[PDB]
C-alpha cells in the first residue's frame, strides 16, 4: 500500500515532496 505509493512519493522528494508519508 504505502510501500508502492513511497517509490512515487520519494521520486518527488519523498517528505519534502509537499505532501506527508503514505504511511
Amino acid at each position: 500500500a504505502l510501500q508502492e505509493l513511497l517509490g512515487q512519493w520519494l521520486k518527488d522528494g519523498g517528505p519534502s515532496s509537499g505532501r506527508p508519508p503514505p504511511s
